[PDB]
C-alpha cells in the first residue's frame, strides 16, 4: 500500500483504489495503474520535475529503501495479478529489485521529488508507475 498527497489530490495505484478514491475520482488511467482522487486536506508532498534514472524506493516487504536505477518511462508488457494478469502497462519504469503485491504505493524518490510508485513486481524486477509528467497535480 501506499500513496502520493499532493496539493488537493491524493495519487494511488488504480488496483487499491477505495470506493472514497472513486467517490471522488479526478482522474484514472488503467494503461498506467494509476488513480487521483480529490482530498480535502492540502498535501505536501513534492512531485519530482526531471529525468533522474537513479532514485530510491520504499520496499515494505523488506522494510527498507534501496537505491535504484530504473528506466524511462515505457509501455512494458506485465503478466500474473487478478486485477489484470497479462497486458501491456505504460509509462512504467523497471529496476532491478524485490517487489511484492504489497509493496505497490511505495514511493520512488530522487533529489527533484516523487518520481512514481510501485505497481510492478516478478522475475526480481520492480515496475514503477510515473507520475513526473502529471504537470496537472501542482496547480
Ligand atoms: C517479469 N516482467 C516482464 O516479463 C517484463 C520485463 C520487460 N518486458 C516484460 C516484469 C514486468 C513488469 C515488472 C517487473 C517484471
Ligand atoms: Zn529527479
Amino acid at each position: 500500500s501506499g500513496a502520493i498527497y499532493v496539493g488537493n489530490y491524493r495519487v494511488v495505484n488504480r488496483h487499491l483504489a477505495t470506493h472514497n478514491d472513486w467517490a471522488n475520482l479526478v482522474w484514472e488511467d488503467s494503461s498506467r495503474d494509476l488513480l487521483v482522487s480529490s482530498t480535502t486536506a492540502q498535501g505536501c508532498d513534492t512531485i519530482a520535475r526531471c529525468d533522474c534514472q537513479t532514485g530510491v524506493y520504499y520496499c515494505s516487504s523488506r522494510r527498507k529503501h534501496y537505491p535504484v536505477s530504473f528506466s524511462k518511462p515505457s509501455l512494458i508488457f506485465v503478466e500474473a495479478s487478478e486485477y489484470y494478469p497479462a497486458r501491456y502497462q505504460s509509462h512504467l519504469m523497471l529496476a532491478v529489485g524485490h517487489s511484492e503485491p504489497g509493496d505497490c504505493g511505495g514511493i520512488l524518490r530522487c533529489q527533484h521529488g516523487v518520481v512514481g510508485i510501485v505497481s510492478t513486481g516478478g522475475n526480481g524486477l520492480v515496475g514503477f508507475a510515473d507520475v513526473r509528467d502529471l504537470l496537472w497535480l501542482d496547480e
